[PDB]
């Protein structure tokens, strides 16, 4: 799985840990092995969320599978968590795109997964 | 929805304004209220279309519905002309990917659109 | 086509004349003339994958067609090539989304493909 947070919030406003506990807590939720999860954080960002520019986030997760409609509510709980504890963005002011890919649309090691 | 702009225009060359004005003008484009749009421009990017490196953009729009044929021919008129006119991109240097999402695969405030 | 490389290998450790290698390289696997082949390189990112720092990459390849099984391993190993001999990446630490576009989901030059 792969998970990007986009967001206007300063670097020096991430925390220490950030990254590893996004893995963790993604590992936990998709149920996939940490070593197959990616993770990546964009700050200082010029974005707006409903005309303002207030602490926001635009984010995306790709997976092959684990993907629907109760799975994506309880990421998305778990992420605004984490977004609001450790960013200090409210939920309200993230936008998470959903992915399902299929395994011969994801490369790999000079391959793809299918 | 959500507007992502990259491109190798220079930070100093984007106006001031630019995020209000995409906000404004997605907002009547859409029919969706202001406060649901969210805008994004990232400039200063190594990039190159066609293998040169003069201005150039790498766009995206996101959007639950109002993507079609029509609707997305009219977008790229609006979005292209706007980029033209703010950032003194060529249209023909503009690709802007449309992606229709369905409710449940987007996540806001703790849960889905579902 | 559009290649996007996301990484934390830092920009001076991104070969000069790279963007032209990967636009010429991308025209030659996917049959599209280079005038349509869009590339963007984006280093220095706060970014993991497998928890882990080493250098890695976050890619995609968005295509009007030219995007199946056979055609996305040729893909990999072609970009996974070129990321281990340019920027010295693990092929094991890339991961490429590729996305099959409809021609009337693509903008450019005020309008559409379709
Ligand atoms: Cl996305
Ligand atoms: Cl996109
Ligand atoms: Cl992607
Ligand atoms: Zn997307
Ligand atoms: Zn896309
Ligand atoms: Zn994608």
């Amino acid at each position: 799985p792969m998970f990007i947070v986009n967001t206007n919030v300063p670097r020096a406003s991430v925390p220490d840990g950030f990254l590893s506990e996004l893995t963790q807590q993604l590992a936990q939720a998709t149920g996939k092995p940490p070593q197959y999860i990616a993770v990546h954080v964009v700050p200082d960002q010029l974005m707006a969320f409903g005309g303002s520019s207030e602490p926001c986030a635009l984010c995306s997760l790709h997976s092959i599978g684990k993907i629907g409609g109760a799975q994506n509510r309880s990421y998305s709980k778990l992420l605004c968590g984490l977004l609001a504890e450790r960013l200090r963005i409210s939920p309200d002011r993230v936008y998470i795109n959903y992915h399902d890919m299929n395994a011969a649309n994801v490369g790999w090691n000079n391959s793809t997964f299918a």
